[PDB]
């Protein structure tokens, strides 16, 4: 049952719904910011409370309610009367609208601090689930504080219009709100981690943030606007302000808003071709923003650079090599057709991202996850050598850890007769091929999988030859081989005595036979 | 008595009392800057010395002392006529307030001066406070030089008005006193070096040095309009520049400074919507200002976006590596499921602040804080490995160096059953439980601090059986073990013949009980 459910329901914070819950509560706080201000400067959105009344003329002026054609070209601002009833008769709807999106992203806030009070913490590695622990860490920490400031009902009574006491609200009392923006940096870092594209989200939320505080200026402009006093100067927002009202443009409120966004995008990029400043406070308010304005259109650069240079610093670091590379091979005289293949096979596999090395698995993982990768990669293709073939898994492991790539290009010699040989190969992406002393294909072309040297490694007396190569074998293409060292096999012997036995005699065995 | 305490007394420049007597020398050395450049420049912040006289027309036109009417909408400039005392008897209230805080700030810079005679300098690592030494170093130097030029009382005879002589005062003549800018440096560096948040104190320190600048070029603007003449063309503050003076503002001291602060806040950050300069001169000034302008708004963008790439480093370079290890586990074909355990891996450890490494105390610190560092946290949980119960602490200092970090992921087996055991592992935040073949937890859950392999460590033989693991071991959760190899024991124990002995008798008592 639900009463049950809810009784012993505990939350897992890494989950996949718990993330999209963060994605809700970040679009009930986008909400908050956005039309709390709005609302509050504005506050013809929720429908007006006065009645803006207009000089007219006519056989006499009076003074009626401004039409649209009144608002047009206007002469001097109307002056406003306010309704018996702060408009609700007429705007109910608008304002029930308003009150339904409040109550919806309060219950959105209700939810998430319920899921705070069963908020299942991290300790010894696991997630605690059980209720009494949860909510006793709930209790102990202070996060209580913040969850009960954030979603205090103050707006309910005193941010709306109630005409008995003569009272016009107040939408700024629904900032405290604004306090739970820990959920929010949590959704967007989340959310950079789990994006394709990082450094282009990351400039993404930069130019949020900067839409965001566009519009909390453009909504200071008005509000600094409107105390100012509407239409008297040429600066704020007005009649005399001939581009905030040109010839044919109406005052309304989307002229309003629409204007001071501009004029905010305008002074906060540092563009600035705006009216100025009339008067010694709009001097104080258009200097300070200038200078807030000069630090974000830094800011942005900044950002925009930063992406800029982290999205080309492989190449970059690539052309250093290949510049190093030229200069030595330049400084030592080295002939020309070595530079070509030199620079050809560094084309090859910048154009293949190879990056040469196991390095980055060495380095950044743990050797848990190594030897995992290094076990799913090479394991399956290490029991078919034909001496590995009933020996102890972990001899395998060990051997699986230290192979060592190596890469060669089309025609290259992997070894010639006569050619000491402490080493076995094993062949992936590519095909070799022995060859008869620089003549035809004699036998086999290795293909992937396949294997060269294995006995070579082993230290048998006499053989039937050294530890000279005994054949050539050269590359038809790119081959990517991958290496065994001798002296890394004969550890990994070493640790085990009975592999030992058992690789000595299947290498006599197969040698006689 | 204060005579034996000053006659004796001495300095150490690395107290916390020292830091905030910079602090005040800093606030002294603001102080100048500021007030003097703008009582030069302005010079009624001290009161008028003369009387704006204004044209007016009441029966005829009259020259008569100007009022807030006749500085509005003017014709003309005033002009002004000294009084006979240079405004004393009317501002000496003012004059007083200034003169009180220069003999403040000075009595600072003297107290300054005398803890610089009585100065410990660092000989030999310590803080030499022998007063005969230290008054010998300062006169060596010529530390002596600086601080008497900078405290020449010459702004107290002639930058102040003296109507006897008709002397109006040279208040620049305390420039002087900005010559003490090293206290000021180092004050500067030792609050960026205690800041929490050293990139946004740089960039707020250069913001501040920003602001002075546009102070001093305001304070330039008004110098050169009023050398020009004020009001004589369009782009000098006055009557012409339509952008100082608009219809209904009145030409004050304050609308003075507030321009002045404007036009040079428009032309250091290069948006210039400021009048155009009119002659030669002025188009001399606007351009050479403009152009540092641009290198000030370079400054800037370079700080800031510098502040940006710092504060960003680390996120990239862990971005970086985890695109390696994708594109390694996309080039050698890794099954997904060990891909999602992976990159599951990382996001945990890139959540927890862990980097995987003890190398930043491995690198950046002295073998000495190196070695307390690792006796601090290993030594305690060492001394209770029941064989390290009575072996002399020097081994067990040795050992604490050598403790390698292990990381698990939940589910994941530390060690099974048949399989070489080289190691002893020391819990640390996690959880471990031996199970029964990957069945049920046999009889215990190793919490923190617990201890398994401790005994297939030594090198004892027969023991009941091999170097073989013989149990099972899987982390419940996120386990970080400590890892002491065999070969990093014996070395420490080589070291020591006693505490070789006393181990392997105490392994051999184990094993047999
Ligand atoms: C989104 C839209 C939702 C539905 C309807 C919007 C109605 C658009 C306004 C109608 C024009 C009235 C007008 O024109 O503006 C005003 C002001 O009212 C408004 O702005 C209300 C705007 C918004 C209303 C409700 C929005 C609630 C939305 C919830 C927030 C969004 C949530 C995001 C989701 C999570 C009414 O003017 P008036 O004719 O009374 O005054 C002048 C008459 N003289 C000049 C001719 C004489
Ligand atoms: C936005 C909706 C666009 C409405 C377009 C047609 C309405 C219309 O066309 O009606 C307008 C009247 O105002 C309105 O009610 C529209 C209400 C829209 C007010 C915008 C205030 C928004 C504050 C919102 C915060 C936004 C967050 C943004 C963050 C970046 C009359 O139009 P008029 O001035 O063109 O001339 C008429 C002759
Ligand atoms: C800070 C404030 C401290 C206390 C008082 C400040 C008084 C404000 C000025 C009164 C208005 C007079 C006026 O209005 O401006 C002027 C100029 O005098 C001043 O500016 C003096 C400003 C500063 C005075 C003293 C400041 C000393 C401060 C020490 C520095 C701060 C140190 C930082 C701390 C380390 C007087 O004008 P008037 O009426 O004689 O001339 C026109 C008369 N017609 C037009 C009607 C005919
Ligand atoms: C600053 C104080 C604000 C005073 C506001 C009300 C005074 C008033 O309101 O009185 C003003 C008169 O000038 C004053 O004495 C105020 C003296 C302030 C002069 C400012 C010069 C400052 C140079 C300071 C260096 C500052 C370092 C800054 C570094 C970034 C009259 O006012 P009014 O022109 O508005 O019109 C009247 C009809
Ligand atoms: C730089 C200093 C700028 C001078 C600011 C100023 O003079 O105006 C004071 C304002 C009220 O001025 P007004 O509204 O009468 O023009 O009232 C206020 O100052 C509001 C407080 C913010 C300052
Ligand atoms: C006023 C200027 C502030 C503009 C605000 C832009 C903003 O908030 O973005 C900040 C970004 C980095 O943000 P984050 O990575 O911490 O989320 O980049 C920054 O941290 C730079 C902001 C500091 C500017 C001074
Ligand atoms: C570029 C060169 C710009 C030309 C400068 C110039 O012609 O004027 C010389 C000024 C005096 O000029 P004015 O005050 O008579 O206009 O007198 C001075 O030049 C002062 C010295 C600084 C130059
Ligand atoms: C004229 C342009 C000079 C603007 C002055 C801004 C400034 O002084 O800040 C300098 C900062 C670094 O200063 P700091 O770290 O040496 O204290 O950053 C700089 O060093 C850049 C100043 C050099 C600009 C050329
Ligand atoms: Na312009």
């Amino acid at each position: 049952r639900i009463r049950k459910y809810l009784a012993n329901y505990t939350q897992d914070p890494s989950t996949d719904n718990f993330y999209y819950w963060t994605c809700v509560v970040t679009v009930a706080y986008i909400y908050n910011l956005l039309f709390v201000i709005a609302r509050q400067v504005f506050n013809d959105l929720i429908g007006p409370s006065s009645q803006s009344l207009c000089r007219f003329y006519n056989n006499s002026t009076t003074q009626v309610e401004c039409t649209y054609n009144m608002l047009t070209n206007m002469k001097e601002m109307p002056t406003y009367s306010q309704y018996p009833d702060l408009g609700w008769s007429k705007y109910w709807h608008f304002r029930m609208l308003w009150v339904f999106f409040d109550l919806l992203m309060d219950c959105v806030y209700l939810i998430d601090t319920f899921l705070n009070y069963r908020m299942g913490y991290m300790d010894q590695g696991l997630v605690v689930r059980e209720a009494e622990k949860v909510t006793k860490a709930y209790w102990q920490s202070k996060q209580y504080r913040i969850d009960g400031i954030s979603l205090i009902p103050l707006d309910y009574i005193l941010g709306w219009p109630i005409p008995y006491i003569n009272w016009r609200g107040l939408p700024i009392l629904r900032l405290n709100r604004l306090i739970r923006y820990k959920r929010v940096r949590n959704c967007l870092e989340r959310t950079e981690t789990r994006s394709s594209m990082p450094n282009a989200f990351r400039v993404v939320v930069v130019v949020w943030y900067i839409v965001i505080i566009i519009h909390w200026n453009a909504c200071l402009y008005f509000w600094i606007s409107e105390w100012i006093g509407l239409g008297t100067d040429a600066w704020v927002y007005g009649h005399l302000n001939k581009q905030s009202l040109p010839d044919d443009i109406t005052d309304t409120l989307l002229r309003r808003y629409v204007y001071s966004f501009y004029w905010s995008t305008l002074i906060l990029t540092t563009i600035g071709e705006v009216p100025s400043p009339v008067r010694n406070i709009e001097y104080a308010f258009v200097t300070l923003d200038l200078m807030c304005g000069v630090l974000i259109f830094a800011t942005i650069v900044g950002n925009v650079g930063s992406m800029i240079s982290n999205m080309s610093a492989a190449r970059t670091e690539f052309q250093n090599k290949m510049d190093g590379i030229k200069q030595y091979m330049e400084l030592r005289k080295v002939s020309k057709q070595l530079e070509i293949r030199v620079i050809k096979w560094f084309d090859y596999l910048w154009t293949n991202k190879q990056s040469l090395s196991d390095q980055q698995v060495l380095k950044v993982l743990p050797d848990k996850l190594q030897a995992e990768i290094a076990m799913q990669v090479h394991f399956e293709t290490l029991r078919k050598v034909r001496i590995f073939q009933d020996c102890e898994a972990g001899l395998l492991a060990e051997l699986v850890l230290k192979l060592q790539l190596q890469v060669f290009s089309p025609g290259d010699f992997i070894c010639k007769k006569g050619d000491i040989g402490r080493e076995m190969y094993i062949v992936k992406r590519g095909r070799l091929q022995v060859v008869d002393d620089d003549g035809k294909k004699v036998f086999v072309t290795l293909q992937e999988g396949s294997v060269f040297g294995e006995l070579s490694i082993l230290n048998i007396a006499g053989s039937k030859n050294g530890n000279r190569r005994t054949a050539n074998v050269r590359s038809v293409g790119y081959t990517d081989l991958f290496v065994l060292s001798k002296t890394d096999l004969w550890n990994a012997l070493r640790e085990y005595p009975d592999a030992r036995k058992l690789l000595l005699a299947k290498g006599r065995e197969i040698l006689k036979k």
